[PDB]
């Protein structure tokens, strides 16, 4: 009933594999969202100065779908680099209609990002009227891929022994089953200081490095399981997170777009 967009501006992710150049790089923690010149997107870096060199380099407004970046880490302590929509304007997810992200990247191999690592979609939402005070702040992940570790192959999806928490259910979208996990973070660092909050994960059962993520489909399935997002979405960004190791992530394509149920474009980036 939701019509997939067929607009020509959408770049086919499967063949979007030309190496990009001319990045603009950020080598320190950004202190939250920082807007990008001539772009609807913002970036954020979390680069612990107790670890080694990390960077995020944005490929600019006019190539690679507009949100493409490369990141590098050298023995970080939980590096996070992310880029995409920054919202935080008191609106629930449904306000943004159907959100999609087409992507294509290369990365370093197995065991180059420490014991845990995440690639995919990430953000937060606030739900102050939730009766359970634990559920008034939400951190969320849609996990397309990871680097595995010494114990587990990067071809094998991570489980609750990496994420923590409880398997709530699953569904199939964009060519794979996704396991849905809820975890409670007890008195942990957050966008609101040290506190208790919840995390929602969809873990792609068949990891991949290119494709399209039907982000809104995850949000709907979470809410059906009682994993509510509330009424103030913070952001919706493409993330690389590396617990440790020495590696890289290098996107040839990250294209966000939003469409209504008829499949008409609401927002997209970017004569013969």
């Amino acid at each position: 009933q939701v019509v997939k967009p067929t607009d020509e501006r959408i770049i086919d992710p499967s063949t979007a594999n030309t190496q990009l150049t001319g990045g603009v790089c950020y080598n320190t923690t950004s202190g939250g969202n920082k807007p990008l010149a001539g772009s609807p997107y913002g970036y954020e870096t979390w680069i612990d100065t107790g670890g080694g060199v990390c960077s995020l380099c944005w490929y600019g407004a006019d190539q690679g779908g507009g949100a493409a970046f490369k990141a590098t880490w050298t023995n970080p302590h939980d590096f996070l680099g992310r880029l995409g929509y920054f919202w935080n304007e008191n609106k629930p997810y449904s306000h943004y209609e159907n959100i999609y992200c087409g992507f294509n990247y290369t990365r370093s191999g197995r065991k180059t990002a420490g014991d845990y690592s995440y690639i995919g979609i990430y953000g937060w939402s606030r739900n102050p009227s939730a009766s359970n005070s634990n559920e008034r702040l939400i951190e969320y992940y849609i996990v397309e891929d990871w680097f595995g570790n010494q114990w587990q192959a990067d071809t094998s999806p991570m489980g609750i022994n990496t994420t923590g928490g409880t398997v709530m259910g699953s569904f199939t979208v964009d060519g794979s089953s996704y396991q849905i996990i809820k975890n409670t973070r007890v008195n942990q660092p957050s966008i609101e200081g040290d506190k208790t909050f919840v995390q929602y994960f969809s873990i792609r059962q068949s990891p991949r490095k290119s494709g399209t993520i039907s982000i809104t489909e995850h949000f709907k399935k979470w809410e059906k399981l009682g994993m509510k997002l509330g009424d103030n979405m913070y952001e919706c960004k493409f993330l690389i997170e590396a617990g440790a190791g020495e590696g890289f992530f290098d996107a040839r394509l990250i294209q966000f777009y939003r469409a209504d149920n008829e499949g008409n474009i609401l927002q997209i980036t970017p004569h013969h």
